[PDB]
């Protein structure tokens, strides 16, 4: 199966998922001087007050927090989007050291980690149908840098020992994802793909300019996770990021001047 190692990592994925070499793959480097300010872009509408978290899961590639997406409770609208997108889950990508871990880069800068809040378009009715459409998903990406602790992340941090290895899940109710957001909703946007198999070209990316700060202790707990299942040879879940892919025939737009 696919992973992030030498023999199964990103350079291999195209064999099982040939769209890996497609025309709208993610992530990309965001060249800040080339991105064009688009005054037609709307403010992003992030409506998370009725979010209902369910479970936290280690799936062997990241950890994720899953939400009830059976009604319009935690939705993304506006910005570059037409219609309403329901929050399904969030997860992270991170490095072995603080100088790598993000998927998107900004003028070639890599952040220590990247948070992805994954949403799907309710007009396609379910996420499996949405992933087959060019406007099916909207992923909100937020960079993490290491400095001061993010208080809203601590509840996540402190349960990671209970999902150390692949397979493992736990109850994770009453988690408020508003506590993971930076002050500003200024963003870059472009059409792209899932950054993990199946690499489907179904995503409107919305990448926030302002990173959140997390502490060294917080990210160190991410790195204590394992890619492997319980009792198997221990391989730290680190460097679970896909590198930047060719931009090709795409424009990155900025919501801000
Ligand atoms: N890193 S990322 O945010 O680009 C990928 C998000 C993958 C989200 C999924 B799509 B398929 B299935 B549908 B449902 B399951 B599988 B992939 B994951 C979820 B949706
Ligand atoms: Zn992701």
């Amino acid at each position: 199966h696919w992973g992030y190692g030498k023999h199964n990592g990103p350079e291999h994925w195209h064999k099982d998922f040939p769209i890996a070499k497609g025309e709208r793959q993610s992530p990309v480097d965001i060249d800040t001087h080339t991105a064009k300010y688009d005054p037609s872009l709307k403010p992003l509408s992030v409506s998370y007050d009725q979010a209902t978290s369910l479970r936290i899961l280690n799936n062997g590639h990241s950890f994720q927090v899953t939400f009830d997406d059976s009604q319009d409770k935690a939705v993304l609208k506006g910005g570059p989007l037409d219609g309403t997108y329901r929050l399904l889950q969030f997860h992270f990508h991170w490095g072995s050291l603080d100088g790598q871990g993000s998927e998107h880069t900004v003028d070639k800068k890599k952040y220590a980690a990247e948070l992805h809040l994954v949403h799907w378009n309710t007009k396609y009715g379910d996420v499996g149908k949405a992933v087959q459409q060019p406007d099916g998903l909207a992923v909100l990406g937020i960079f993490l840098k290491v400095g001061s602790a993010k208080p809203g992340l601590q509840k996540v941090v402190d349960v990671l020992d209970s999902i150390k290895t692949e397979g493992k899940s736990a109850d994770f109710t009453n988690f408020d994802p508003r506590g993971l957001l930076p002050e500003s909703l200024d963003y870059w946007t472009y059409p792209g793909s899932l950054t993990t198999p199946p690499l489907a070209e179904c995503v409107t990316w919305i990448v926030l300019k302002e990173p959140i700060s997390v502490s060294s202790e917080q990210v160190l707990k991410f790195r204590k996770l394992n890619f492997n299942g319980e009792g198997e040879p221990e391989e730290l879940m680190v460097d679970n990021w896909r590198p930047a892919q060719p931009l090709k025939n795409r424009q990155i737009k900025a919501s801000f001047k």
